[PDB]
């Protein structure tokens, strides 16, 4: 979601 956090 964020940048690496899905």
């Amino acid at each position: 979601r964020r940048w690496w956090f899905r």
